């Protein structure tokens, strides 16, 4: 596909979606849990939506009206064995989690997806949750879905260390953890993301962690709550860098998350000469109104160190260094993994094919900046970021084309971009 080139103007509101974890973890707490569970600012993701049908065909009441999630909690014990097979699509992120919630199910599920999740393995969860007792297979050893299952009312607690590291592995086995009778231990590899433990815990459930050890007593039941998703991150990001680099721009950021990645990144911008005006702070939400404007920015240190979703940030950061006058280093303070050092390759790739002065290093990448952005072709590689950074980047483009062909990225976004194409 092509991508909309040597745009003149940029003028709209755009609300940040929900964090998709967020919006998953509440459904699945609130199902588990007693009680009805309200969920608001949920992301419309087609993995939320295959979650709350996943939990429908086990049972529990899912209502979803004007924006807002209800779920009627059918306790720790209460999912009911399914009338059918249960469809995932393409969320690996989910199968894994579901088996985890159905160790303790006392009948036979059948988990499917599609084409592309068939060719993911899933043994990295059969193994621990067979260890508990759980029967979960699939094709081959490997366990491609499709996974048949089978929990049972004796699950053993678990005392496991992941051998990589995992937040879908880590959740499904909490989730396992807090059905069994007795003392899980989960250790993880590396720190991964906290979603679940916090949920869990607003959720009025208890765990103990000692740095990567994890500590869950079963079993456990839970209470319904209000859950508000906070706005995702890499999106809220990705505009704010929109908004200051596109020509004649103004965009208003609603919902948009205060927490550390966004400050930090916040912060940045200000240095680099961005106008970006934070306004109508809700202090209880933790959330604000960001506005930003097309900005004559100027090269900048970024400190990874500073910014700590950062790597996940990688393509829509680089793309806005492109933008100032000079040079921005972005050095991170710790070691890259394998694929940290693969994504900032592939970044420099892509942005150097469109006329970016991108130098990786060892830590990071060198950015030499105000770059007359020119066509070329790049592939998004499956990863979405890389792919929206380059429509964001084909914005900029006074001539030339931008072609992207696996753009399978999906998801309202386009119809946004051209949304605020029109707008004054
Ligand atoms: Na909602
Ligand atoms: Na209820
Ligand atoms: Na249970
Ligand atoms: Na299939
Ligand atoms: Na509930
Ligand atoms: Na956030
Ligand atoms: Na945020
Ligand atoms: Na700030
Ligand atoms: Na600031
Ligand atoms: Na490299
Ligand atoms: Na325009």
């Amino acid at each position: 596909m092509k991508l909309k080139t040597n745009i003149r103007h940029l003028h709209g509101i755009i609300r940040v979606p929900g964090d998709s974890s967020i919006s998953v973890l509440s459904i699945i707490f609130g199902s588990l849990a007693e009680g009805e569970t309200k969920v608001y600012d949920i992301l419309r993701g087609e993995d939320v939506l295959s979650t709350m049908q996943v939990f429908r065909d086990l049972g529990v009441e899912i209502e979803d009206k004007d924006g807002v999630i209800t779920v009627q909690g059918v306790g720790m014990a209460g999912l009911k064995a399914p009338q059918n097979a249960l469809n995932m699509g393409n969320s690996g992120a989910s199968i894994v989690a579901i088996s985890g919630v159905l160790a303790g199910a006392d009948f036979e599920v059948e988990m499917f997806g599609d084409d592309s999740l068939s060719k993911r393995p899933m043994d990295r969860v059969t193994l621990p949750l067979k260890k508990m007792g759980v029967s979960i297979s699939g094709q081959t050893e490997r366990d491609l879905p499709p996974l048949r299952l089978k929990g049972t009312k004796n699950l053993r607690p678990i005392h496991y260390e992941l051998p990589i590291a995992s937040n879908s592995v880590k959740s499904a086995l909490m989730f396992a953890a807090l059905q069994a009778k007795g003392e899980s231990v989960i250790i993880e590899k590396e720190y991964t993301s906290n979603h679940t433990e916090d949920m869990l815990q607003q959720f009025g459930g208890h765990l103990s962690v000692d740095g990567k050890k994890i500590t869950v007593q079963g079993p456990q039941k839970l209470t319904g709550q209000k859950v508000v998703v906070p706005g995702d991150i890499s999106s809220a990001a990705f505009w704010l860098v929109a908004g200051l680099i596109a020509p004649n721009s103004r965009l208003v950021l609603q919902n948009v998350g205060i927490e550390e990645t966004l400050t930090g990144i916040i912060d940045v911008i200000r240095a680099m000469g961005g106008k970006l005006e934070i306004t109508e702070i809700d202090p209880v939400a933790k959330s604000a109104t960001l506005i930003v404007e097309s900005s004559d920015l100027k090269g900048t240190e970024i400190c990874g160190a500073l910014i700590p979703r950062l790597i996940d940030e990688l393509p829509i950061i680089a793309l806005l260094a492109t933008q100032a006058q000079g040079v921005t280093v972005i050095k991170d303070a710790e070691e890259l993994k394998v694929k940290e050092t693969d994504r900032i390759q592939v970044v420099a790739d892509a942005l150097n094919s469109m006329g970016a002065d991108i130098t990786p290093t060892a830590d990071g990448m060198i950015i030499k900046g105000k770059s007359a952005l020119h066509g070329a072709r790049v592939n998004t590689f499956g990863d979405h970021r890389i792919g929206m950074m380059t429509a964001i980047a084909a914005l900029l483009v006074a001539d030339g084309e931008v072609e992207l062909d696996r753009a399978e990225a999906i998801p309202s976004f386009f119809d946004d971009l051209e949304s605020l194409i029109h707008g004054l």
